[PDB]
């Protein structure tokens, strides 16, 4: 009847990040997703300016309490992403634990947002005290995690220089609890050329492993909200294709392809030839990608490792 | 691209305020930015509900952020249930500046003041809001959607018949808005007593330059239940379909009212099959009505007045 998702992420007025990047897509795919907005900002922090207010851990608990009092604390999935506050994350953990006791079959999709790699090596953009909570509290509770290379390294304590090392680090994260690990981006080399980024996916489930790889053509620009979109779409596609990590990843990545393809085109037309599109011009063309989200044309086959 | 700034309430579970208005508008291709005026666990018609509210200062701050980035350029502004006078005054100042930034901006205002329960009607917003609506908001509005009780409060006249309704509608036009739709009333229907009546009136200047007025009426059969959020959805869709059929109120209203019907029908059937349906079972089945929102099959035709 209904697949409900409790998604606790940022909200911006203008643009598509966090809950803004996750909601429309999931609703379009028929999920009863409920959005708890961890913050409400004018726009994402990639802009010259930004304003807003946050939601403290007490307010989050207050909201959970209202749902519980009405017996609306039964969800099929929980989805979380970027959080800057340690208190908030701990409160999130208590909530998932609770929702899990309420429904053992709940799937927690955790995007362990900690930072990223830029030119070569990267940096965190979350207070460091958060990492221990993610390693000790969050990830062990998670059923599906979506870190990028940097986050996978931080959560494992191991550096990743090759595909093999990435799969080993993924085995470590698996042992930490999550049955599905998908590294959403990395510096790994591709035979296709230098203009590619690699996605690796591992799923434990007769206990069998399924591992995949995808080589994605890089678009010349920095997008915001794509990691969030990736996690939400992975949530939707692993849902329709359980035990088929391959397809789930192909639909997720293809959906990202169409959205970004549509986004970079508009960004240019607006910026004009030879001019790099601004963050504003680079906002995901989300509503215009509705048909691509409903049924994405697979434009990337994933290789079975 | 058509940009809408919608300042209304947000709930975690259910569809009212920005939750009733956002998904449908996005489905229709509108770039709608949602400013959440409150964040509650659910709508206040449930046994319990908890949450926080946005104050006029935070609204001003969120707006300052859009402005600092030059993102205060909108085609439409949509407001609904507002609980605080200083908030409403802040909303008024915002709409003024936006209209200055763009003189073609259309302000769609749902002047939420109260309603009628059986025979008697009463307010559910601070009474000190009525003067602000009368002198500050409605004069800035291009499209208003009051229910019968609100048209009466705004006009200062009681409505006992179609004739009195049309006079208050002209009164409302003279206050400001070119489009006045009374979204519900207990006026008499030649089809029975179990009908609510919708009246619409739109003043526009045709190609030749003559100022004319289109007037319509719809007799909707009442369903046995109280829905929350349908008034919000009505305004949202009215915005969407008058945008599509700017010189045809009859069609705009027929698509708006037909969309509610399809939604309410699906909702009433997946509430009966659950049960009396409680507030939770009567939540608008928003996500499941996607197809109906995109292209509503017209099920009720309007009477030309
Ligand atoms: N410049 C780009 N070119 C092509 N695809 C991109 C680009 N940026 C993002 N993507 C798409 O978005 C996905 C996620 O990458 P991103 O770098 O946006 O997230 P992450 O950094 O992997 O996630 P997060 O920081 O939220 O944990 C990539 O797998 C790819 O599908
Ligand atoms: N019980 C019902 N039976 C049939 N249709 C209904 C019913 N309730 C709401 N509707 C639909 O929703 C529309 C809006 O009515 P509602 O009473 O929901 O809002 P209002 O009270 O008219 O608006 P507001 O938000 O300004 O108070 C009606 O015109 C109709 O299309
Ligand atoms: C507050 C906030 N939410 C969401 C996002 C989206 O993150 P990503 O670019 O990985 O999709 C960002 C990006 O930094 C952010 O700052
Ligand atoms: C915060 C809020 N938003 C929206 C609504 C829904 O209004 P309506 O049923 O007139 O569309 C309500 C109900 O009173 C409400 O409390
Ligand atoms: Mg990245
Ligand atoms: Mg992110
Ligand atoms: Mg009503
Ligand atoms: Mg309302
Ligand atoms: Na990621
Ligand atoms: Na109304």
């Amino acid at each position: 009847e209904e697949c409900r998702v409790l998604s606790i992420q940022s909200h911006v007025i203008r643009g598509y990040v966090g809950n803004r990047a996750a909601t429309f897509p999931l609703q379009v795919l028929g999920f009863e997703i409920d959005a708890v907005n961890s913050v409400q900002f004018s726009n994402h922090t990639g802009y010259a300016h930004w304003k807003g207010q946050v939601l403290n851990s007490d307010e989050l608990q207050e909201l959970y309490e209202g749902l519980r009092l009405n017996n609306m604390n039964k969800y099929d999935y929980v989805l979380t992403g970027y959080t800057r506050d340690k208190s908030f994350l701990a409160m999130v953990v208590d909530i998932v634990q609770e929702l899990k006791q309420q429904n053992p079959r709940l799937v927690y999709v955790c995007d362990p947002v900690l930072g990223d790699k830029w030119d070569g090596e990267g940096s965190m953009y979350v207070p460091e005290d958060l990492l221990p909570v993610y390693k000790e509290k969050v990830v062990p509770l998670a059923d599906i995690i979506t870190p990028n290379q940097f986050e996978a390294e931080l959560l494992s304590g191991r550096k990743i220089h090759s595909q093999e090392e990435a799969l080993r680090v993924m085995d470590m994260l698996h042992s930490m609890g999550p049955d599905t690990v998908v590294i959403t981006s990395s510096d790994l080399p591709s035979p296709q050329g230098s203009n590619y980024l690699i996605v690796l996916g591992s799923q434990r489930r007769s206990v069998v492993m399924e591992r995949i790889r995808m080589d994605i053509r890089k678009v010349d620009a920095v997008f915001v909200g794509t990691g969030d979109l990736f996690a939400a779409m992975l949530l939707a596609w692993t849902h329709k294709h359980p035990n088929n990590l391959k397809v789930a990843c192909e639909k997720t990545v293809s959906t990202l392809h169409h959205v970004l393809q549509r986004t970079i085109q508009c960004a240019k037309a607006q910026a004009g030839e030879g001019v790099r599109p601004s963050p504003m011009q680079l906002e995901l063309r989300m509503v215009q990608s509705k048909r691509d989200i409903e049924d994405p044309e697979i434009v990337v086959q994933a290789t079975v490792l």
